[PDB]
């Protein structure tokens, strides 16, 4: 049960905490990242001196292979940035290490992500007997596990999938890249494109109430549509307050959302990253699913609500880092326990959702089901 | 001597170079020196006069400036670099016995507070050396004080109320851009408002007080009260003034962008460590924002800047409104810049002309209202900034 965490950010902080909380499964833990001091901060916060740390540039396959051959992990949990997905997978192949991440690949010079890059590794991973688990955060991640759970127990055919993500509380480089692209959803065999944050409507969230929700593309639509060909329409919605949208608009207008490197006193700075250097309540994230069971239409809503305060008291991080870090740990737990072992490259919906859902209820993300309700869309 | 040296090759310096080159009878030898020499050479190529010399200089370095001054031997140095360079350039002018003019008074790099004490401190040294320093000779500061001196000289026994009003009614068709150096521009407009009334200076919140004011050829515009450096010297030099305020128009989209820039920390003036390098966020913002110097091509509309003055003549209250409207497109066609660079650059050239012609000769450190306004006002009509007068109208203020 040797696990290596790459990335000492908000998510990695949560993953480390949750891995440490399950030492019967995770007997040996290391945290490696670009800035080692953040790794050591996490170890001190957890209070477990047995967690090892290391500096590594995960853009460098050779550095990674040396680290992997030193610590000898059985799985690496990549919660660095999407840019590191492929170099880490390369190192995993060469050092015969299994793999898990929470976000699929996008190149540094283009804010477009898709699964082709990582799916390309399927046969190499398979012939090496290695398992890769892609997109095992909350969304992507629990959102596809929720959908697999519904398909397994409640639906003959899933026909409409609507993922809803509300942060009702009170990494910006990858975050602002995600939300500024054209919207995109799936309907009747085709991918449909909107303007950025053009389509929106009020959706009512448990314990929160109605919130302005905006349609945008999201990674998991690509694989969920592929893996559930009964789907007639799949969309993803996220809430955005007016002040947030205003700040987002201005940031773009002034040039601080740029993703190319600019030259500033002999140093290569990308405006969006420099912005990062300067930049109560709860989340509610789930899936609203409609389809057929025993010849009749049926609706289903399954969700988690995560309190920012409770997440902070446990891990020092807020609800967005918490909801992503917990499932990443559980994915590794499923592999270590043999519940999720499938040589090749896998999306979460391809595994048995039941043992994962059972752990979510025990590891800080209890989920709730509403049957036969009005899904509002 | 007739030799003039221009420091700063930005938007204002581009205009100043064009305007001095247009008056070769006065300015017989011209040099443009600036931190980045290629921009000096860009200006000379645009003007088409190979006789204009260029040079690289770091105007933060008194030694470098003195060497440049003793080589070129200017009679006056027109400082249109940043306020930060005001004192080092004045130091060098004193050491090399060269006269001085700028369009903005000093603020330290580490504090967004400007005032005249720094430069007034050089008065007796300049005076003893026979050197004249002309401070704040742009449009506002500059023409705004020359307008005031003009009104005091010709139309009032006693001026009592001064309101300077500044509207940029143009459209540069950018989501957001500033009209001059964004670093200096943003530092200025984000401070607390201040004005003068009944013997005291009153502080307001930033952009707290605003009125609808009607601008010639433009109409009503949302106008905001803020401090402006010429209020300090004009209140000093015209004691009869009872109330002095400065107003500038801001559109809603502009204010929205300005608010967000401050909230996200990109208006900060302190240095942060970014990959072992010291970076001032406001200075980084300048790098990505549109360059004011490149806006003229798609700039339409015009500016309107003037002074609304009220006071007594022969015991009766009178009003006076004097202003200039400047077409962004005409400024662009003439100089490649836009109306804010133009309104600032033309009066800087004229102040130097007044010195070269002997009209404005006053050893020491001077604000523009201390000179005879008449010959300056005459040149404004001839050098591209004609002004208009309205007598006894409603000042709305
Ligand atoms: N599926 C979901 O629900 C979900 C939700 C949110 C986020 N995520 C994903 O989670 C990941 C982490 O997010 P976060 O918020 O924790 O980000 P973060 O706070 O910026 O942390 C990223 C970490 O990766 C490190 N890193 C970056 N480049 C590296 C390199 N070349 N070599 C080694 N380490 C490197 C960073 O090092 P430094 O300390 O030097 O900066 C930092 O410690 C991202 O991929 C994000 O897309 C997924
Ligand atoms: N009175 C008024 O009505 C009024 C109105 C607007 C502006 N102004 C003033 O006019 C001045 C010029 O503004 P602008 O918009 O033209 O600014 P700008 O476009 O940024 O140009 C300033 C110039 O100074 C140069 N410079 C900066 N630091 C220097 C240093 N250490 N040594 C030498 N040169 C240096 C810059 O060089 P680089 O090319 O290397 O950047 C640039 O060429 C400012 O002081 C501003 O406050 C006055």
């Amino acid at each position: 049960g040797r696990v290596l965490i790459i990335g000492a950010g908000g998510v990695g902080t949560v993953v480390a905490h949750k891995v440490a909380q399950n030492a019967d499964v995770f007997t040996d833990i290391m945290i490696a990242s670009r800035t080692k001091s953040k790794c050591d901060d996490i170890v001190k916060a957890i209070g477990n001196p047995n967690i090892k740390t290391a500096q590594v540039d995960a853009d460098n396959v050779d550095e990674l292979v040396a680290l992997f051959n030193d610590f000898k992990p059985e799985m690496v949990i990549n919660v660095a940035l999407p840019y590191q997905d492929l170099t880490i997978m390369e190192a995993c192949l060469k050092a015969e290490v299994n793999y898990l991440d929470t976000a699929n690949y996008e190149p540094k010079d283009e804010a477009h992500f898709e699964y082709s890059w990582q799916w390309a590794y399927h046969e190499r991973f398979k012939e090496a007997g290695l398992t890769a688990i892609l997109g095992c955060g909350f969304d992507p991640g629990v959102s596809g596990i929720y959908t697999a759970y519904a398909a397994k127990h409640y639906f003959d055919e899933i026909q409409y999938l609507d993922i809803v993500d509300c942060n009702a509380g009170n990494n910006p480089e990858i975050n602002i890249r995600e939300i500024t692209q054209n919207g995109r959803y799936y309907e009747n065999g085709q991918w449909v494109t909107t303007g950025p944050l053009e389509i929106h409507k009020d959706l009512t969230y448990p314990n929160i109430g109605p919130r302005d929700s905006y349609l945008l593309y999201h990674e998991e639509l690509e694989s969920l549509v592929k893996n559930f060909p009964t789907i007639k329409r799949a969309r993803f919605w996220m809430t955005f307050g007016q002040e947030y949208l205003t700040h987002l608009r201005v940031i773009q207008n002034i040039g601080m959302a740029r993703i190319d490197e600019i030259d500033y006193n002999g140093q290569k700075i990308v405006p969006l990253q420099f912005l990062k250097a300067v930049l109560e309540g709860e989340t509610s994230i789930g899936c609203r699913i409609r389809g057929l069971k025993d010849g009749k239409e049926r609706t289903y809503y399954v969700y988690n609500n995560c309190s920012h305060e409770e997440a902070y008291k446990e891990t020092g991080m807020q609800g967005v880092s918490y909801t992503t870090g917990v499932p990443a740990m559980i994915g590794a737990m499923m592999f270590f326990k043999g519940e999720w072992k499938r040589p090749g490259v896998n999306n979460v919906e391809e595994f048995n959702p039941d043992p994962f859902m059972e752990q979510l209820n025990k590891q800080g993300l209890p989920w709730h089901e509403v049957f036969d309700g009005n899904l509002e869309l």
